[PDB]
């Protein structure tokens, strides 16, 4: 999950 969300920075 964290990875998915990270892509915004
Ligand atoms: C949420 O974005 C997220 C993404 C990816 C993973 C995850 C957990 C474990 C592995 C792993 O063991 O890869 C070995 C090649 C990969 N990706 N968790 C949460
Ligand atoms: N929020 N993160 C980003 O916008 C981001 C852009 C580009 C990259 C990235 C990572 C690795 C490579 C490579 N060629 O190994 C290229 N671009 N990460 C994050
Ligand atoms: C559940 C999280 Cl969002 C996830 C699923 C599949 C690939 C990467 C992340
Ligand atoms: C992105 C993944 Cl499917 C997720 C959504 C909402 C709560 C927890 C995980």
């Amino acid at each position: 999950l964290a990875a998915a969300l990270a892509q915004a920075l």
